[PDB]
């Protein structure tokens, strides 16, 4: 089959003469190959799924053979539970081949065609086109891998074990599942999308140009509440919404919401957009929503991770060097693990409360005086593609991506903490970065004029280039805050859905109503000064939960890092 040309990679390329950082980058390649093929876990929490096993199986068969002192293996030989005992080396002391074995293992078992009768029902859409395509990427990562990848040695085969043991105990084939599911209309609720409400697929995914049929797609409504947790300790909650339940009386918050949705979040061209170009470029900047050659989120915050590990590194030889491998090895685990669970939490909220996106929020407002019936968003990013910016078919509360960064960044933190600097856990860090490029914004990448062609580099394609920027950060406080409100600015999350309003603009005389500029465009505190205290009530339980997906994020990391990257106890499995 006709190999798809994907484009370079913004970063230095000694990275990947470090096996850890290049199995995590064949994890990365397999992400964004899947979203232009269409192939198996695709969408936002189950392309972190997949991470987060590569990460476990890697960091088992690394510890195992070369194993660490302040910490220990995510699972042990001497478990009585079988699902949750890990093989022994016994002999096995190469732990390159080990990890090698580890990695293949996973990702072909990810990957690779069901063909032990799951590929019925669970599989069957997706095209042998697509099964093609990711082994191609697979068979060549083989002849890439830095030192080669000996398959008789018996640490590859050893590695093998311990991904077997971490598929079968981890994998949910019907994830993404959404039969059974259907939307309850009414104020506040999801539904279809009023800018995409249906979509024509091939009745045959081996034949994308014959006969089509409409298809109304939801996003995985079963899986926070039915998956298995990777290392939560416990269930995750946030407040009820404004305008629902316990806070259904919260109308001015509600209100001002929809206000900063319409200035903030719409169309480019729209008189009623205040938003700034510069605030327009953080919005694409964070998207990575499931483009062609670009991937999901999880693929951008691992990317953003590999530069910080490297540059944070403690010595400076990347290709030989135990310390470094170790480390890259643990950081990665903390990470994807944090990065898995905060998916599942945000995904298990978003369909408990089934609370509406901005757009359509705005447009059936019925009020004459606050609502817009013809409101268009700025949207998700269409990169790569000729097809116009979408909004996530899933609901809005909390922001995925919101809930990702806050895991994602707040384990970096805790990891880091006096390492690079000094800090207390809830407050700001000095974690820098620069020369990050996003490939949203790339100069490559772009908004084509065609459908796409997977025969062609996407340099040869007409299109509308997106502008090359090329950022910098002072923290990951920073990084985690521009994430979030990167969502806002793309008009598909409403100001709560990241944070506590309160504890992220600048307020005014009148309670849940805040600033704005000369020109009408929200004012934020300054990132240095943004705490996330504020928290709310639920009805359904006593207490005070946080607000918005960066407040949750942050709780699951902190937990999984308290625990030492712990099992979930199978007890409090659902
Ligand atoms: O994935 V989001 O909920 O941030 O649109």
């Amino acid at each position: 089959v006709t190999p798809i040309p994907l484009p370079k990679i913004d970063e230095p390329e000694e990275y990947n003469t470090n096996y850890i950082l290049f199995w995590n980058h064949v994890g990365l390649e397999l992400n964004r190959v899947t979203h232009t093929v269409g192939g198996p876990l695709t969408g936002p929490p189950l392309s972190a799924r997949a991470l987060g096993m590569l990460h476990l199986a890697i960091h088992d068969a690394y510890f195992s053979i070369c194993p660490p002192t302040d910490f220990t293996t995510f699972l042990s030989p001497d478990t009585e539970n079988a699902a949750y005992r890990l093989p022994s080396p016994n002999g096995a002391n190469d732990a390159r081949q080990a990890v090698a074995g580890a990695a293949l293992k996973m990702l072909s078992s990810l990957y690779m065609k069901p063909v032990e009768q799951p590929n019925p029902n669970p599989g069957a859409n997706i095209s042998d086109n697509a099964y093609a395509q990711l082994g191609l990427v697979l068979d060549r990562s083989v002849l890439e891998a830095p030192g080669g990848v000996d398959r008789e040695s018996a640490s590859f085969m050893f590695g093998e074990d311990v991904a077997d043991v971490f598929f079968a105990l981890l994998n949910d084939p019907r994830g993404a599942s959404q039969e059974g599911y259907h939307p309850t209309p009414g104020r506040y609720k999801f539904d279809d999308e009023p800018t995409h409400p249906v979509v024509l697929i091939p009745v045959d995914p081996n034949n994308p140009n014959g006969p089509k049929m409409p298809f109304r797609q939801y996003h995985a409504p079963f899986y926070g509440k039915t998956t298995k947790r990777f290392a939560t300790q416990s269930e995750h909650f946030l407040a009820d919404p404004p305008g629902l339940r316990s806070n259904a009386d919260e109308t001015a918050e509600y209100d001002d919401a929809v206000r900063v949705a319409i200035a903030m979040g719409g169309a480019q061209a729209l008189n009623s957009t205040k938003r700034s170009p510069w605030q327009t470029a953080q919005g694409l900047y964070w998207a990575y929503d499931g483009s062609n050659l670009i991937g999901t989120p999880p693929r951008f915050y691992n990317q953003i991770v590999r530069r910080i590990a490297v540059t944070y590194k403690k010595e400076e030889d990347l290709a030989n060097s135990e310390v470094n491998n170790a480390d890259f090895a643990r950081l990665f685990a903390l990470v994807d693990v944090a990065c898995t669970d905060a998916g599942i939490f945000s995904w298990k909220e978003k369909w408990e409360f089934e609370f509406w996106r901005p757009l359509s929020g705005v447009r059936d407002d019925g009020r004459p005086d606050h609502g817009d019936p013809f409101w268009l968003t700025l949207g998700a990013p269409a990169t790569n593609t000729n097809d116009i910016p979408f909004k996530p078919p899933f609901p809005a509360y909390p922001s995925g991506h919101a809930t990702f960064g806050g895991a994602v960044f707040q384990m970096v933190r805790r990891y880091y903490n006096g390492r690079v600097g000094t800090w207390k856990d809830d407050e700001p860090d000095n974690i820098a970065i620069d020369m990050m490029i996003s490939e949203e914004l790339n100069g490559v990448n772009r908004d084509l004029r065609q459908p796409y062609d997977p025969t062609a580099p996407i340099e040869d394609q007409p299109g509308i280039v997106r502008t090359r920027i090329v950022r910098h950060f002072d923290s990951a406080w920073e990084l985690m805050f521009e994430n979030a409100i990167s969502r806002i600015f793309l008009g598909v999350a409403w100001r709560f859905d990241a944070a506590a309003a309160r504890d992220i603009l600048i307020p005014t005389t009148t309670k849940d109503v805040y600033a704005v500029d000369n020109n009408g465009a929200t004012v934020f505190q300054n990132v240095e000064d943004i705490r996330y205290t504020t928290r709310g009530t639920r009805e359904d339980e006593e207490g005070l939960f946080p607000i918005g997906g960066v407040p949750l994020g942050i709780e699951i990391a902190d937990e999984i890092f308290n625990n030492g990257l712990k099992p979930t106890p199978p007890e409090i499995q659902p």
